[PDB]
DNA sequence: ATTATGACGCT
DNA sequence: AGCGTCATA
C-alpha cells in the first residue's frame, strides 16, 4: 500500500555508442561510411576475426566473433578496417581516445560511471530537478523528443516505424500530468529531453551516434537502450515494467545472461522475468542467496537500487595477448620477449595516464595461461609495481610466474603459454 | 584459433 | 590474495 517502495526515486540513462569501433574508423575513412563494414584484429587468421559490425553490414548477417573470411561469404562486399598492430599485438589506442572524447562530453551534462569503452551511466535525477524549475508547468512538446520510444505505446483502440514512434509518444505526452514536478512519469520524460539534447552534443562534437535508455534504475536503462537501436533513444516507465517483463528471457537482463541467470530458469522452472513475482523473497534467497534472492525480489518489480558510481576513468590498465594453437610459447626467450613487448605498452599507457589524471599504479598484476587449461585464466600473481619502467616490469613479471615452468630444461618452457596478461592496478593519487 | 580488455563477487 | 563470473568492442 502506502508503504511499498516503487524504485522510482531516480532518473537514470544508459547511454550506449552505435558500432562504436565502426564508427571510429567511418569518421576517420569517408570511403567507409553509410556502407557495410566490420573493424577486424589479425589478418593472417581466417582474414582476421570481427570485433564491431555496421548496421549495414548486420543486415547480412554479420556479426562478432565471425572470421573475416566467413563474413566474406555471407557479404562479399563487406568493407574492412584493421586495428592496428604495435609491438606484435593489436593496440587499442584509437578507440580509448576516442571513447574519452565522448565521455567528456557526457559529463558536462551530468555525473557519468565509466561502464565499457562505449558506454555509461548517468544520473539525471538532480538535471531534471532543476529543468523542471525552468519549465513552469509548462507542457512538453513532442518536438523536443525527435527520436524517443516509449515503450508499450502505442496501445488500445499507420504502418510506418516513424509513425508508430510518433504515435506512442503522442498517446504518453497526452497522458502526462505536468503540474505534479513529483511524477515519476514526468520526471522520466524531462529526462529523456535531456538526453536527446546530450545526444545530438555528442553528434554535432565527434560525429559518432548513439542510442540511450531511460529508466529509474541502471537495469532497466541498460535493457532500455537496446530496444531501438541504432540513433534511437527508449523511455522505460514504472508502469511499462509487469507487459515488459511479461515475455523477457531471464537472459537479457543484464547480470544474468550467464550461470545465475541458467540457474534461475533451470530451478524455477521460468523462462521469463515476470514470472519471478510469483516467488516469496525468502524462497529466491534460498536458492540463490541473500544478496542475489533480493536483487531478484526487487527487480522482478521494476525496482533496483545499484548507485551511478561517479566514475569515469577505468580503475585498471591492462595489457593481454592470447597465444593459440601452434604459436603457444615454448621458450624461456619467447616468453621474456612477449613479456617485454607488453610491459612496453604498458609503460606507455601508465605514463599518459600519470600525465593525464594525476596518479600512479602501485600494483601490477600477472596472469598466464597454460595449454591445456579450460579456464580463460590459469593463475594469477601480483608483485610491486614501484617504477613505470618497461624492462623492470617484464622482469618482475618473469620472475612471479618462472615457478610455472615445469620443464627440466631452462632454455625450454613447458607446458607452452597460450596467454599472457599484464594489469596495472591500485592507483593512488600524483 | 575470438581477442583484448575491464568491473565486481567469493572465500 | 587468488580465483571466478559477467560483460564490453
Ligand atoms: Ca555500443
Ligand atoms: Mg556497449
Ligand atoms: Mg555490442
Amino acid at each position: 500500500g502506502p508503504h511499498m517502495a516503487t524504485g522510482q526515486d531516480r532518473v537514470v540513462a544508459l547511454v550506449d555508442m552505435d558500432c562504436f569501433f565502426v564508427q571510429v574508423e567511418q569518421r576517420q575513412n569517408p570511403h567507409l561510411r553509410n556502407k557495410p563494414c566490420a573493424v577486424v584484429q589479425y589478418k593472417s587468421w581466417k582474414g582476421g576475426g570481427i570485433i564491431a559490425v555496421s548496421y549495414e553490414a548486420r543486415a547480412f548477417g554479420v556479426t562478432r566473433s565471425m572470421w573475416a573470411d566467413d563474413a566474406k561469404k555471407l557479404c562479399p562486399d563487406l568493407l574492412l578496417a584493421q586495428v592496428r598492430e604495435s609491438r606484435g599485438k593489436a593496440n587499442l589506442t584509437k578507440y580509448r581516445e576516442a571513447s574519452v572524447e565522448v565521455m567528456e562530453i557526457m559529463s558536462r551534462f551530468a555525473v557519468i560511471e565509466r561502464a565499457s569503452i562505449d558506454e555509461a551511466y548517468v544520473d539525471l535525477t538532480s538535471a531534471v530537478q532543476e529543468r523542471l524549475q525552468k519549465l513552469q508547468g509548462q507542457p512538453i512538446s513532442a518536438d523536443l523528443l525527435p527520436s524517443t520510444y516509449i515503450e508499450g505505446l502505442p496501445q488500445g483502440p499507420t504502418v510506418q516505424k516513424e509513425g508508430m514512434r510518433k504515435q506512442g509518444l503522442f498517446q504518453w505526452l497526452d497522458s502526462l500530468q505536468i503540474d505534479n514536478l513529483t511524477s515519476p512519469d514526468l520526471q522520466l520524460t524531462v529526462g529523456a529531453v535531456i538526453v536527446e539534447e546530450m545526444r545530438a552534443a555528442i553528434e554535432r562534437e565527434t560525429g559518432f551516434q548513439c542510442s540511450a535508455g531511460i529508466s529509474h534504475n541502471k537495469v532497466l536503462a541498460k535493457l532500455a537502450c537496446g530496444l531501438n537501436k541504432p540513433n534511437r533513444q527508449t523511455l522505460v516507465s514504472h508502469g511499462s515494467v509487469p507487459q515488459l517483463f511479461s515475455q523477457m528471457p531471464i537472459r537479457k537482463i543484464r547480470s544474468l545472461g550467464g550461470k545465475l541467470g541458467a540457474s534461475v530458469i533451470e530451478i524455477l522452472g521460468i523462462e521469463y522475468m515476470g514470472e519471478l513475482t510469483q516467488f516469496t523473497e525468502s524462497q529466491l534467497q534460498s536458492h540463490f542467496g541473500e544478496k542475489n534472492g533480493s536483487w531478484l525480489y526487487a527487480m522482478c518489480r521494476g525496482i533496483e537500487h545499484d548507485p551511478v558510481k561517479p566514475r569515469q576513468l577505468p580503475k585498471t590498465i591492462g595489457c593481454s595477448k592470447n597465444f593459440p594453437g601452434k604459436t603457444a610459447l615454448a621458450t624461456r626467450e619467447q616468453v621474456q620477449w612477449w613479456l617485454l613487448q607488453l610491459a612496453q605498452e604498458l609503460e606507455e599507457r601508465l605514463t599518459k595516464d600519470r600525465n593525464d589524471n594525476d596518479r600512479v599504479a602501485t600494483q601490477l598484476v600477472v596472469s598466464i595461461r597454460v595449454q591445456g587449461d579450460k579456464r580463460l585464466s590459469s593463475l594469477r600473481r601480483c608483485c610491486a609495481l614501484t617504477r613505470y619502467d618497461a624492462h623492470k616490469m617484464s622482469h618482475d613479471a618473469f620472475t612471479v610466474i618462472k615457478n610455472c615452468n615445469t620443464s627440466g630444461i631452462q632454455t625450454e618452457w613447458s607446458p607452452p603459454l597460450t596467454m599472457l596478461f599484464l594489469c596495472a592496478t591500485k592507483f593512488s593519487a600524483s
